[PDB]
């Protein structure tokens, strides 16, 4: 297998076919989890939780068989099967009495974490995070039916020593132009590492196109050798963190409406207040091609901000510019910069009454108990989720602007104390402005842990 590039599913063979026949879905492609349920596990028994997992691999696709339906529904809409996705913590491969994967954060835990992330002390989190926490279980599906039919199955097979220490509850929104969103009303998840060739083609014929953003990513930045597996030359696993992040929209809509005020912007125009906080608008136009909103047909990827080296259009500190600052950040080669991104699966969670789009007063929002269910796949979690957390958007420093000052923390997800920022009052001049205040911290994290999923032949073999 070959992780220096991208994979040709449909014409793999060898090792890379067997590969993606020993390869749980949701890795290299995501699986559609509208409906999602999430269960933390701990394991009271190892003999018993070893039998467990034989079942779970029992009721398992391989990611070729979602590929093949992915294929299927493209073709002929058809509907597919749900999907149940296993993970297991250092622990739980310590109870398990297994070799474990190596990464040295995934060891540590996610609650060691906490120093180097600036989060909240886990004595703040909620309660079952504070467990100690064996596996996940991932059950997801475009409708809650099959997920209700998944998790009797899996409760079939439960043995009484291996608890339920917690559960969540995934539910996808969606905007009128049927994009996904977060509770802040953005498009969420249209930038992905594409690591199937198949899929760079896609995103080439049906988008706005990749001839400015390459999304290619290599099998090594998502795969890891499973390592107790029966052959880690073929069965192959990754990296998955999950954390729990609330999301007070109110404070977040209402820190909107202060910097348009304080920036002094009119009319309709306002919106780019949040723009410059994400670095695209709710659509999401991307800040960095348009000062207003209206491009989604389709909503682009196709941009980096090599026209935008002064921070003019989209500002430094914005979400996504912190986050991938496509070549621009100015620390490491492009080519170096690019291997900190990763594949993000994550799911919001909570009901709410108000349409997130609506044109509604802040006071109307939800303050808490909705957010996001953050999740994503890395080949080296301290290279690439904490990496990006802590390095990038935690950073006051990064990305490095051309007059080397300091652009600040990432609005949206940076931790830490913050302090006012500067913004471009109008768009693509050298007009700049300092706020008056720091944007206020609107997301929180409540909880979460690291896990590995190991490879189907390994969940097989014990
Ligand atoms: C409640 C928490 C969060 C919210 C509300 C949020 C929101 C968003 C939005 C609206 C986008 C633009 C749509 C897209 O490109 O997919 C985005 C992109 C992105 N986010 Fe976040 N996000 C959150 C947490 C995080 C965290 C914790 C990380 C990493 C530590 C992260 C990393 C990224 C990356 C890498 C992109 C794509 C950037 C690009 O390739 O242009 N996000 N996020
Ligand atoms: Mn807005």
């Amino acid at each position: 297998v070959d992780l220096s590039t991208t994979l040709s599913w449909k014409s793999a063979t060898g090792e890379a076919a067997t590969m993606l026949d020993e390869l749980q879905p949701n890795i290299l492609k995501a699986h559609v989890r509208d409906r999602l349920t999430v269960l933390f596990l701990g394991f009271g028994d190892a003999a018993e939780a070893r039998t467990f997992l034989n079942g779970l691999s029992g009721l398992m696709k391989s990611a070729r068989t979602h590929l093949q339906e992915v294929e299927a529904h493209k073709l002929t809409k058809a509907v597919g099967t749900p999907y149940l996705g296993v993970g297991l913590t250092a622990h739980g491969y310590a109870t398990l009495g297994v070799t474990a994967p190596a990464d040295p954060s995934f060891t540590a835990g996610a609650k060691a974490a906490v120093e180097k992330l600036a989060d909240p002390a886990v004595t703040e989190w909620e309660g079952h995070y504070q467990q100690t926490i064996d596996a996940v279980l991932l059950l997801g599906d475009a409708t809650a039916g099959p997920v209700r039919t998944l998790r009797r199955q899996v409760e079939a097979l439960r043995p009484a020593s291996v608890t339920v220490v917690g559960e969540e509850s995934g539910l996808g929104l969606a905007n009128a132009n049927g994009d996904g969103i977060e509770h802040f009303g953005y498009v969420d998840g249209r930038s992905q590492p594409l690591f199937l060739t198949e899929d760079v083609d896609a995103e080439r014929d049906t988008t706005d196109g990749v001839n400015d953003w390459d999304p290619s990513a290599p099998l090594e930045q998502v795969l890891v050798p499973d390592p107790a597996a029966p052959d880690p030359t073929v069965h192959f696993g990754s990296y998955f963190v999950f954390r729990k992040l609330e999301q007070n929209v109110r404070l977040f809509k209402e820190a909107e409406r202060d910097l348009a005020h304080d920036l002094g912007l009119r009319g309709e125009d306002r919106e780019r207040a949040g723009a410059m906080l994400v670095g695209r608008f709710e659509d999401g136009t991307p800040l960095t091609a348009q000062s207003a909103p209206g491009s989604h047909h389709p909503v682009g990827n196709d941009f980096s901000y090599d026209s935008d080296k002064l921070g003019q259009k989209c500002p430094f500190h914005a979400h996504i510019r912190k986050t991938n600052p496509r070549g621009s950040g100015g620390a490491e080669a492009p080519e170096e910069e690019r291997k900190h991104l990763m594949a993000r699966r994550g799911q919001t969670y909570g009901r709410r009454h108000d349409d997130p789009n609506a044109d509604l007063p802040p006071r109307l929002r939800p303050a808490k108990d909705v957010g996001l269910l953050f999740m994503a796949f890395n080949s080296n979690l301290g290279n690439q989720f904490e990496f990006t957390q802590q390095i990038w958007a935690n950073n006051p420093a990064f990305p490095f602007p051309p007059d080397g000052s300091q652009p600040g923390l990432d609005p949206v997800i940076g931790q830490g104390a913050r302090a006012p920022q500067k913004y471009a009052p109008e768009w693509g001049h050298n007009n700049v402005a300092e706020a008056t205040d720091p944007i206020p911290q609107a997301v929180t994290m409540k909880g979460g842990e690291y896990f590995f999923m190991p490879s189907l032949a390994f969940l097989r073999s014990l």
